[PDB]
């Protein structure tokens, strides 16, 4: 029954008028701080990823935990794999020279001035008062006593995507070879690693509002009452079941490799699975929700999540998430399951 599962997304859609407040704050503060890296040596050419977006909302529980991207455009850029991981790479090749260690560009020295200049204005304007908070990649931001933001810097490649991704973005069925073929000609970026190298991680998040903004096989799906679906609520009550279960958990440790990322990730590939935009009727949100439930723990006792753009990258590798760490998760879900979800009747 999706009686239960609409209340939790009508509760969720309430919140949604409370961000429109604290975004305005986030955007006065990455506004001074645009100004201020744009015309220093290294960060002529910094920007947002989009121009007026200016967040992404990762807690879709909590209105004030924005993350904040900001890009650096790096042309004739070398890339090489690192030790065959598909995922992490050496830049090499100019306004970056001076964070080179020789022929590869080093990111810890890039975020150190990255982290200094923002820290410097942060305290100098402070008409609104705004903390930095020390600890890996990302500098997080806290403005007044609730909004946190987190700042990522990126390299922005306009070159074709690395060969890692050559099976990935497997939206042929669903979404068409033509729009395939139109995504792999945008940009791609590539963010600090943050064992240990100076490498950095491919990166394809820019593409999720492409997709979740036209996302039916049909043309028409959700621009009228006869073919609306459940798509984007399927994925916003599954990145609500971990919020809550990494709430519920906060005192422990092992919920803490797991974000929304894993569940964007298993929910695009239930996508690929489920093509057919009747397999998403609104009517059977509690059926469709199941789908994207029971995948999520077939990866998780199975191991495996693929990267969605590059099928050679297990998320749930070992190496990554420990085996305890994703039995505990899988106990937690399948209870929660077979309970009805008590973790949406409450907050
Ligand atoms: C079709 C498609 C389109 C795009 C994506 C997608 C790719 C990436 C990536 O890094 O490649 C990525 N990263 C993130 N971080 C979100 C986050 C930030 C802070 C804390 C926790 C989570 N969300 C992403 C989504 C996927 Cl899964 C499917
Ligand atoms: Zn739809």
């Amino acid at each position: 029954g999706a009686s239960k599962l609409r209340a939790v997304l009508e509760k969720l859609k309430l919140s949604r008028d409370d961000i429109s407040t604290a975004a305005g704050m986030v955007k006065g503060v990455v506004d001074h701080l645009l100004l201020r890296l744009k015309c220093d040596s290294a960060f002529r050419g910094v920007g947002l990823l989009n121009t007026g977006s200016y967040y992404e909302h990762v807690k879709i529980s909590a209105p004030n935990e924005f993350d904040v991207m900001f890009k650096l455009e790096v042309p004739r850029i070398q890339l090489e794999e690192y030790s065959n991981t598909r995922a992490y790479y050496f830049v090499k090749f100019n306004p970056l020279s001076q964070f080179l260690e020789g022929e590869i560009l080093s990111a810890s020295k890039m975020l150190s001035k990255f982290r200094k200049i923002i820290k410097e204005e942060i305290n100098d304007i402070k008409d609104t008062d705004v903390i930095m908070k020390r600890k890996s990649p990302a500098v997080t931001l806290l403005i007044s006593e609730k909004i946190s933001v987190d700042i990522t810097l990126a390299l922005e490649s306009k070159s074709s995507w690395p060969a890692s991704t050559q099976e990935g973005l497997r939206i042929q069925n669903w979404l068409s070879a033509k729009v395939r073929k139109q995504l792999r000609l945008k940009p791609f970026y590539l963010v600090p690693k943050h064992f240990q190298e100076e490498t950095w991680r491919l990166s394809f998040s820019h593409i999720e509002k492409e997709i979740l903004n036209n996302h039916g096989k049909s043309k028409t799906c959700c621009e009228n009452k006869e073919e609306k679906c459940c798509r984007k609520d399927c994925l916003k009550l599954m990145k609500y079941l971990l919020e809550q279960l990494k709430e519920r958990f906060k005192d422990k440790k092992h919920l803490d490799k797991f974000s929304s990322y894993h569940v964007k990730t298993a929910f695009f590939h239930v996508c690929t699975q489920n093509p057919q935009d009747s397999q998403w009727d609104r009517k059977d949100l509690g059926l469709c929700f199941d789908n994207c439930v029971t995948y999520f723990l077939q990866c998780l006792r199975t191991e495996k999540l693929e990267n969605y753009f590059i099928p050679e990258f297990n998320l749930f590798s070992s190496n990554l998430i420990d085996k305890r760490s994703k039995e505990f998760l899988t106990k937690q879900i399948e209870y929660e399951r077979n309970n009805e979800f008590p973790v949406f009747d409450e907050f």
